[PDB]
């Protein structure tokens, strides 16, 4: 029987957000059967708890923000990406602030403080999201799409009308099932451009952003002196992101993803679209993983 997971023990990191450069404190708890993961402001009285699902997305212009009133969770890609890779059913993320820390700007720091505290088995069957029917969005040149497959595939592919990618096309696909999201996804960090520098001042975004936590790119020049932790890093964030945005489905997919060029807005799209047209998905359990479609790392 595939069974959910919480954590063995709690977690604690410091860092700042990339878009407020704040300094944040962040808890992760275990929580119990059919929790879900749910961020929780306590830095507020009376403190301030919005569930990790669809629903609770509100701003999605350089990161996915959780909203509930006047209230945010900013930037909850990367940390969602890593929770999603090691199968966690449910957790008590508590922050200081606004924004998660940005770490490195992967999901690493996130994947290896988790393992460190290591996972919890709980006696219930994990609940499953069933791709029946493709499911495709699009808005001008961008496109998502939900493909059904037996197992866990994420394709992703973007053109950049930038000189650093000299000349080509980023293109990359990876089954879960067949390889690991610690060793070829979880390192891939953020990234941006100086060309943004006045559009980014003009919104009050990456104050927070530097080489310590992101690929920087000023024409021809990544910045960063020690360069980069595979030849395709950009595009396998981009696969780390879909990741994350993906999980506030609040239960793993049995499905493959198809990225076009797609940002945060696009897969929260998918996301939405997906939930309505119930015909395209249905949730499923195995009582038997030796013969599920996925499988998960030891806890
Ligand atoms: C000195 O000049 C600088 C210019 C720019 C930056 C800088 C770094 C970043 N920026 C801006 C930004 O918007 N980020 C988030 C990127 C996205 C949205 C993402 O990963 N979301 O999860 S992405 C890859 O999917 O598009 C990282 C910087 F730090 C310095
Ligand atoms: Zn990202």
């Amino acid at each position: 029987m595939i069974k959910q997971r919480t954590l063995k023990n709690i977690i604690r990191a410091t860092g700042v957000g990339l878009h407020s450069g704040e300094k944040v404190y962040l808890t992760l708890k275990p929580a119990p059967v059919d929790t879900g993961i749910v961020f929780s402001r306590t830095d507020l009285d009376p403190v301030v708890e919005i569930p990790a699902r669809a629903e609770n997305v509100g701003e999605t212009t350089m990161s996915t923000t959780l909203v509930k009133g006047d209230v945010k969770v900013d930037t909850v890609e990367h940390l969602l990406s890593a929770m999603a890779g090691l199968g966690i059913d449910n957790a008590y993320v508590e922050l200081s602030a606004s924004e998660v820390p940005i770490m490195d700007g992967s999901a690493g720091p996130f994947v290896f403080l988790i393992q460190s505290a290591g996972l919890q088995e709980q006696e219930a069957a994990k609940k499953f999201i069933r791709i029946k029917r493709e499911v495709s969005v699009e808005e001008g040149d961008k496109r998502a799409v939900f493909v059904p497959f037996d197992g866990f595939k994420v394709s992703f592919e973007i053109d950049f009308d930038h000189p650093v990618f000299r000349g080509r096309t980023q293109q990359a696909s990876v089954d879960f099932s067949s390889t690991s999201f610690v060793k070829e996804v979880s390192r891939a960090r953020t990234f941006g451009f100086m060309r943004d520098i006045e559009y980014l001042r003009s919104q009050n975004l990456a104050l927070g952003g530097s080489v310590e936590n992101a690929i920087v790119v000023d024409e021809n020049r990544v910045l960063n002196e020690d360069g980069l932790r595979y030849e395709d890093e950009f595009v396998k964030h981009k696969i780390l992101d879909a990741i994350g945005d993906l999980y506030l489905l609040g239960n793993s997919l049995i499905g493959e993803f198809r990225g076009f060029k797609s940002g945060h807005a696009l897969n929260n799209q998918l996301l939405r679209t997906l939930i309505a047209d119930k015909d395209a998905w249905e949730v499923v359990t195995f009582e038997d993983a030796r013969t599920a479609p996925i499988s998960y790392m030891r806890p």
